[PDB]
């Protein structure tokens, strides 16, 4: 049985709404994961073949829960900015115990991030022993929010017409139903070069800009639906992805922590 941690070092996301200052900003691609000094986290700045003018600023180890960042973009071609745990040490998700993320941010409004966009938790995992060769590499998303577009409101959850693929199931956690979707990307770019791989999505049905994500609950449910993650988790990071547009994301809080089933903290920042 999993008990929610109540440790005093956990910041209440609801009222973590003071603007942060004093970022250190990066304006070009990071060439994969790059560590942050004085921090357990790594960041990544990624864009597709370019348009440019994005910035990604970390708010440092001693404020905003330690993983807070701000991003801006101006007509990017699929900008991804992310910060959080980097692993890639041949361990399954369950090796990291119960993972949580407390967040609070502001962002630009509807239709400032193109036709598609994602905010939430993101990473990859490898499962080389999967019988289906398409499932040996996994890209995953827990989507708390997005920017909508001309056709659909940012207050309405994205669906398979944005993600592609198939609704596999659903469950309720952290105050909302999530729709679970599996998609196959066919000869597309990945962390292992151009190939076929699968994407797993949990789409929050009631989008939000602050709260707590019970990350491991999503991993457990995907696996219950036959969406296996395998034995080499790559990373687990908070993401802003903007397909295009011109806008910003500005976190007052991003706090990862890990706890055992009894709720004792194994890892937390700051």
């Amino acid at each position: 049985q999993v008990v929610k941690p109540t440790d005093e070092r956990i910041i209440d996301p609801s009222t973590a709404n003071t603007q942060l200052t004093g970022g250190v900003c990066y304006n070009t691609t990071s060439g994969g994961n790059k560590p942050l000094a004085g921090s357990p986290y790594g960041y990544e700045f990624w864009i597709d073949t370019g348009g440019g003018v994005c910035s990604f600023c970390w708010y440092g180890a001693d404020q905003g829960g330690g993983a807070a960042f701000k991003a801006t973009w101006t007509n990017p071609h699929d900008f991804l900015g992310r910060l959080g745990y980097f692993w890639n040490e041949n361990k399954p998700y369950s090796h990291y115990e119960n993972i949580y993320c407390g967040f609070n941010y502001t962002r630009s409004g509807r239709k400032t991030a193109g036709d598609y966009s994602y905010i939430g938790i993101y990473g990859w995992s490898r499962n080389p022993s999967a019988s289906n060769s398409n499932e040996r590499l996994i890209e995953y998303y827990i989507v708390e929010d997005w920017f909508g577009n001309q056709w659909q409101a940012d207050t309405s959850p994205m669906g398979i017409n944005t993600t592609g693929g198939t609704v596999m199931g659903s469950f309720t956690v952290d105050g909302s139903s999530y729709q679970i979707i599996k998609n196959t990307r066919v000869n597309q770019p990945s962390i292992e070069g151009d190939k076929t791989f699968v994407q797993y999505f949990s789409i929050r049905q009631s989008p939000r800009k602050s709260g707590t994500i019970s990350i491991t609950e999503h991993f457990k449910k995907w696996e219950k639906l036959g969406m296996k993650l395998g034995d080499n988790m790559y990373e687990c990071k908070f993401l802003i992805e903007a397909g295009a547009g011109e806008g910003f994301f500005d976190a007052r809080l991003i706090q990862f922590y890990r706890a055992d089933n009894e709720g004792n903290i194994l890892q937390i920042t700051p």
